[PDB]
């Protein structure tokens, strides 16, 4: 098993505010889409409801939301009620989709780490987690989004 973590932040660690992501970057969008489709996503219960109508569930991959209620009703996910519950009902390449709370409950677990760093000097009320010692990431050159946003790509592995 391999347990990924991906998520877009601000370059001071800011990843959502008032229960939206406060930025558009759509080569962010398709490189997250590319990365996860077929795979297993595994999802806090407020990214579950931040996402738009249209995709959610997140088309072709399966959807699994985390709540402590056991009888919350994703229509086309499933709901869980713990992080062994969601690596259980996951297939061997799970994605860890979001939001802050459930990216520090998988990062002890974690295997790798897809993060776009994004310049925006945005505020936001959810973080994302933080990386200490055990991790390995190459640099890649800041790239300029049509939508004007100057954004990064990094890819941290396990030491
Ligand atoms: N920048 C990015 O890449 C990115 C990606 C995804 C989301 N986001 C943003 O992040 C924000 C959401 O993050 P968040 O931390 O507020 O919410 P979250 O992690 O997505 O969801 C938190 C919820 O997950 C459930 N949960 C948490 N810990 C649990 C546990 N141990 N066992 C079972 N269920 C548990 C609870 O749901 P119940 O209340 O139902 O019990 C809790 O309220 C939004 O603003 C969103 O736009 C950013
Ligand atoms: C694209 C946002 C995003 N980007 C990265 N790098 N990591 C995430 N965890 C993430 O958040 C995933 C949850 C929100 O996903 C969306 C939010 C708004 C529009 C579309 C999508 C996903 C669309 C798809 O994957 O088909
Ligand atoms: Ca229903």
């Amino acid at each position: 098993g391999t347990i990924g973590l991906i998520w877009a932040q601000t370059r001071a660690g800011v990843i959502g505010a008032d229960g939206a992501i406060p930025w558009r970057l759509p080569e962010d969008q398709a490189r997250f889409k590319r990365i996860t489709m077929g795979h297993t996503v595994i999802m806090g219960r407020k990214t579950w409801e931040s996402l738009p109508g249209s995709v959610r569930p997140l088309p072709g991959r399966p959807n699994i939301v985390l709540t402590r209620d056991a009888l919350f009703e994703p229509d086309g996910a499933l709901a869980v009620g713990s992080a062994d519950a969601a690596l259980a009902a996951s297939d061997e390449a799970p994605w860890v989709i979001g939001g802050g709370e459930i990216y520090r409950l998988f990062l002890p677990l974690a295997q790798r780490c897809e993060v776009t760093v994004v310049e925006a000097d945005v505020p936001g009320d959810a973080l994302a987690p933080e990386l200490g010692e055990g991790w390995v990431v190459e640099t890649n050159d800041w790239q300029t989004s049509e939508s004007g946003l100057r954004y990064q790509f990094l890819s941290y592995r396990k030491v």
